[PDB]
């Protein structure tokens, strides 16, 4: 079981081979058909001479299997989004220089503008007139099926994955390092049921996918309907392992879901991708009282997180900075820095250098300016201003480049919670717009609070809610266009 990351869905098939791999609505797929699904497709990924695979697909069984069966045939998996504009997908074909395409049966409304700018196309579910003419087909041949999975050294590309816009490379052996540390953290197994929340080009999803395939456990999209009620989801699905961006809390609460120890089987709640508010934590913590929560932190260029805080109801708001729950100690095998060109004991940009860096971008120039060259390593700069507490824990503030003149807005942010908001964005126009959810507060109460609290914003806008990005993020950029748009 050296194989790579895949030796990680090798080691739950030793484990559970009838097992459920991926549980879709009212149907399973099985450890020992995804693996024979595969080796299928892998064969003919194989003969085609693949070293990039684009899987164009959802949360349906033959985007799981070709993430498998791309790996399995010794190649990158690059994720490709149906939903998303087929121009981009375009870009990301080109840049990625995808040699074969998978496609479900969402990709193929997609397929005919994603392929017009050679591709072939493996597309188990679609008739031959549902391709775009010109367009070859990748027929698996049973005969052609690898015997097994291919082997690849530390160094060989897995995945390929964009940032919100640069292709970064993550290597095998980069994601060996991570999950073996990750893995230490905690005690999966075999009757585990781990929420897929994330979608499919989005680094988190690999934890939903190899932790869970790790411990012979089931993976469970969560479809967008369950978002109404998260808690009645987990409960009814049995889900034992939650990670999704923490933007889930303040929602589940707003509808009414959070209320009382609705999710008494779960026993992991993990948030990572945005600051997590200790209040959102605690909340969580009495909705599922028998789960550890942690805070997981990191940028896609450090392979999917690369720090983590175990929350503790006592010890963590002590901690807390802004408002904000700890990120914690960096992953194992790991050094880190805050610089403010000196380094700092206290605050600064935080930088990281170890075994979790990605090989570099699709283009060497862009690492000008985010890899940087320090005592001899290579480190990559997360562009996020990071305090030390007493004790030692990292606490995430905000974005380095955030500052203002008129300010931190992350402070600006943390009062306007302090005088009653759920939650606050604080931008710039120079002066300040403050966005917040919550109870609506005439502006000249929220003004007197925030001169009670702080001894300010001279425009306040009430929102039922803050847009979300495509990885269901905050819309900071959307929000500082609102506020221009507005106020300019
Ligand atoms: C978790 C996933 N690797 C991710 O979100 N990658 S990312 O490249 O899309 O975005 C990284 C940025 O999200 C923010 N972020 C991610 N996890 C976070 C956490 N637990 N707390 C606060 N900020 C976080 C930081 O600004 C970080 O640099």
């Amino acid at each position: 079981l050296d194989h790579g990351l895949h030796a990680r869905f090798l080691r739950g098939l030793s484990a559970a081979p009838d097992g459920a791999a991926v549980r879709i609505g009212t149907t399973s797929v099985s450890y020992r058909h995804l693996h024979r699904t595969a080796l299928l497709w892998a064969g003919a990924l194989t003969a085609a001479g693949a070293r990039s695979v684009g899987v164009l697909a959802g949360k349906s069984a033959t985007g799981y299997a070709g993430i498998l069966a791309a790996l399995y045939a010794g190649a990158a998996v690059v994720p490709l989004r149906p939903d998303f504009p087929a121009a981009r997908t375009r870009e990301v074909l080109r840049a990625s220089d995808a040699d074969v395409l998978i496609a479900d049966r969402a990709g193929l409304p997609v397929l005919a503008g994603a392929l017009a700018g050679d591709v072939p196309v493996l597309a188990p579910d679609a008739l031959d007139g549902e391709l775009p003419e010109g367009v070859a087909r990748l027929v698996p041949r049973p005969e052609l099926s690898l015997s097994e999975p291919a082997r690849c050294k530390p160094a060989d590309p897995a995945y390929l994955l964009f940032t919100s816009p640069k292709g970064v490379v993550i290597t095998h052996g980069a994601t060996g390092h991570y999950f073996d540390v990750m893995e230490r953290r905690y005690d999966f197994g075999a009757s585990d049921v781990f929420s897929q929340a994330f979608d499919l080009n989005f680094d988190c999803a690999v934890f939903d996918l190899f932790c869970a395939w790790g411990a012979g456990a089931t993976v469970v999209p969560v479809p967008p309907p369950a978002y109404r009620d998260l808690p009645g989801f987990i409960t009814a699905q049995g889900i034992t392992v939650w990670f999704s961006t923490p933007s889930v809390i303040d929602l589940t609460r707003r509808l009414g879901a959070l209320d009382g120890p609705r999710m008494p089987g779960l026993r992991w709640s993990l948030f990572a991708g945005e600051a997590l508010k200790c209040r959102d934590a605690a909340d969580w913590r009495a909705a599922a009282p028998g789960a550890t929560l942690e805070n997981l932190y990191g940028p896609t260029e450090l392979t999917i997180t690369v720090a983590a805080h175990r929350w503790d109801d006592e010890e963590s708001p002590r901690a807390a900075v802004n408002g904000l729950a700890p990120i914690g100690a960096v992953n194992d095998g790991h050094d880190h820095l805050l610089l403010g060109g000196d380094p700092s004991p206290d605050e600064g940009e935080l930088w990281v250098t170890g075994p979790q860096l990605a090989a570099g971008y699709l283009d060497p120039a862009d690492e000008r300016g985010r890899f940087a060259e320090r005592d001899g390593r290579r480190w990559y700069r997360t562009g996020d201003r990071v305090r030390r507490a007493p004790g030692g824990d990292l606490v995430y503030v905000g974005r380095l480049d955030s500052q203002l003149q008129v300010v931190e807005p992350a402070e600006v942010e943390h009062a306007v919670r302090a005088c009653g908001a759920d939650d606050a964005v604080v931008v710039g126009v120079t002066e300040l717009v403050a966005f917040y959810t919550g109870i609506p507060v005439e502006p000249r109460e929220l003004v007197r609070r925030l001169r009670e609290v702080v001894p300010l914003p001279r425009h306040f806008r009430h929102l039922d809610a803050f847009p979300l990005n495509a990885n269901r993020k905050t819309d900071r950029l959307r929000l500082t266009t609102m506020a221009a748009d507005g106020y300019g």
